[PDB]
DNA sequence: GCGATCACGTT
DNA sequence: GACGGACGCA
């Protein structure tokens, strides 16, 4: 029972409403709005967007921060409206973000999935209404309107139960003061986009094409035959049947040709180093050059990423189209791809600031490890210090390989890799990897106690938490399957570290955005990837940003150790180093 | 077009 | 020990 409205009425513009502004295209940048639903104290309404979005009263209502709206994935609507020149304000509850906080492992894709968390089933999944893949389509208006009204009615009914559970979890401020404000900031970042030097990218592609053509010819000569080097199956036949190289590792289907396996084969045949070079050149070309050019909008000459704020179980952001976090960080030629990301206006520059070792600093804080805290209080090189402690040697006795091994132990902590993974990364035995870890724990006994205590807490409570009260449930922590249990244990250890770093970065973004407005700077946030925040600003704002940005980031939270920020500016993202 | 795989960046 | 370009069927 709802009103299919042909005009906007005052009844539709109440102080509080559930609002659905439906964008069916997966990528919502400059995408159609196919329909609108409003549920409030006065009734339930379906509005056609060509009418409502042309109505000055409805547009004023949308932009009025005192008119409160409950939505699901408000950033999607906010950005689609930005492309139409319409501001969305007053979103006081986002059911997507609420469900994400309550349990990020549920994978809540749509209103129906969130509704099922509270035994509400009077709404269909989006996939059931719009179909999948090739058959995907907007249905006729009667079907569309009922769906959008059912989604709005679900939001209207679910706000209270969700807020009640968030309050019980001490997550209500996490939603209202962190994730929801961040959603608006992300919306602005996505809409602003990042300018891309497509001429430079095409230049890079041309250079890669030349080098690829030469290595490919080298491989055919060495193989005595032409084949598709990009086919693992064809390559396996050349390597393991034609050239009779050893089979050191299998796949489920045939022989593995992974880079790990190939490096082990390099001493036996000159073709192997060439295949490795082809693979590295080819992934830069196909994935990062051509992949980037594919998602540059020809109308803006910018990339307009979509952040997924409700995906990871740590609380880190993710992004797509492009995913700029997946650009390799190793200089070689991977990092140079950042040269293609330039300021959007003449006489502007890129300003980039990154937290230095925020994850290990968070660990020092949470574990209250005296040795690790003092190391950061002295602003030591943490990998050199870790090697000094593990090997019981003075700083001048730390060899490069000692530091490399200490760094791998620290990497293992930051990313939650097992002793098998440490052994894999260091190319040592599992017993030797285990012995390394015990030596580490002798030097950092507070870290060891934390690791023991957090696994026990996960077993007792069923979940672990971050500094700002994000939760991750770990039902597998007592699995009788060793691999499943071990993974759960590593996530118990790692999520309070990685997730607290994510919390701090998100708070820094909110604080930064507010400070930039308060200072009346034109500088704007563009991207957040890894532990870095990337802005662009007039060149005349750089000196001010050199003081302001690190200060805001260092002060986002107060820990038992300082937060350290590195910062640079330049004519491209790469040169902001 | 869709599903199953393989590889390689990130986490 | 998830998240995001390159063989058969049908
Ligand atoms: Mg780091």
């Amino acid at each position: 029972a709802f009103t299919l409205a042909d005009r906007v009425t005052e009844e539709m513009l109440a102080d509080k409403a559930a609002l659905v502004v439906e964008v069916v295209e997966e990528n919502y940048h400059d995408a159609p709005i196919v329909g609108i639903a409003v549920v409030n104290e006065h009734g339930r309404f379906f509005l056609r967007p060509e009418t409502a979005l042309a109505d000055p009263q409805f547009v004023a209502w949308l932009g009025d921060e005192t008119k409160k709206k409950s939505m699901f994935d408000s950033k999607r609507a906010a950005v689609a409206l930005k492309w139409k020149g319409i501001e969305l304000c007053g979103v006081s509850f986002d059911l997507l973000l609420a469900a994400y906080l309550l349990d990020p492992a549920q994978g809540v894709d749509d209103v129906a999935a969130a509704a099922k968390m509270k035994q509400y089933e009077a709404v269909r999944p989006d996939e059931a209404v719009y179909g999948k893949g090739a058959k995907r389509a907007v249905p006729d208006e009667p079907v569309l309107a009922e769906h959008l009204v059912r989604k709005a009615a679900a939001i209207w009914a679910l706000e209270r139960p969700f807020l009640d559970e968030l309050r019980r979890n001490e997550q209500d401020r996490l939603l209202v003061e962190l994730e929801q404000p961040l959603s608006s900031i992300l919306a602005e970042m996505e809409f602003a986009g990042v300018k891309v030097d497509t001429k430079r990218l095409e230049q890079m592609g041309e250079e890669l094409a030349e080098q690829l053509r030469t290595v490919e010819q080298r491989i055919y000569e060495l193989a005595g035959q032409e084949f598709n080097i990009n086919s693992p199956k064809q390559l396996g036949v050349i390597l393991f049947e034609k050239l009779q190289l050893p089979v050191l590792k299998k796949t489920k289907t045939g022989y593995s040709t992974s880079a790990d396996v190939l490096e082990k084969l390099a001493p036996y045949h000159e073709i192997v180093e060439n295949i490795l070079h082809y693979r590295q050149l080819g992934k830069l070309q196909s994935t990062y050059i051509e992949g980037l050019l594919k998602v540059v909008r020809p109308d803006t000459k910018k990339v307009h990423t979509i952040f997924n704020q409700a995906l990871t179980q740590t609380g880190r952001l993710s992004s797509t189209e492009p995913n700029l976090q997946n650009i390799p960080i190793r200089l070689e030629e991977g990092r140079k791809i950042r040269q293609a990301f330039v300021p959007s206006e003449s006489d502007w520059l890129i300003f980039a600031a990154d937290y230095s070792q925020i994850e290990l600093r968070v660990l020092a804080h949470i574990a209250e490890d005296d040795n690790l805290m003092e190391a950061f209080r002295r602003d030591l090189d943490i990998h050199t210090k870790t090697a000094m402690d593990i090997f019981q040697v003075s700083e001048d006795e730390v060899t490069p390989n000692m530091r490399r091994q200490a760094k791998a132990v620290n990497f293992g902590i930051v990313y939650g890799i097992s002793d098998y993974g440490l052994a894999q990364n260091l190319n040592i035995s599992r017993k030797e990897a285990a012995e390394f870890i015990e030596r580490y724990f002798e030097s950092f006994p507070g870290v060891k106690r934390y690791m023991e205590n957090i696994v026990q807490e996960a077993k007792q409570k069923g979940y672990v938490t971050t500094l700002l009260h994000r939760r991750r449930y770990l039902p597998d922590i007592t699995s009788r399957n060793f691999n499943v249990r071990s993974f759960a244990e590593r996530m118990a250890m790692n999520t309070p570290i990685q997730g607290s770093a994510a919390d701090i970065i998100k708070k820094a973004m909110i604080d930064l955005n507010a400070r930039l407005k308060e200072e009346r700077l034109q500088a704007r946030l563009l991207l957040q990837v890894h532990d870095e925040l990337i802005l662009e600003a007039p060149k005349e704002e750089m000196e001010r940003l050199c003081r302001l940005v690190p200060e805001v980031m260092e002060q986002a939270v107060t820990l038992r150790v300082p937060l350290k920020v590195d910062y640079h500016y330049g004519s491209t993202w790469y040169d902001a180093k």
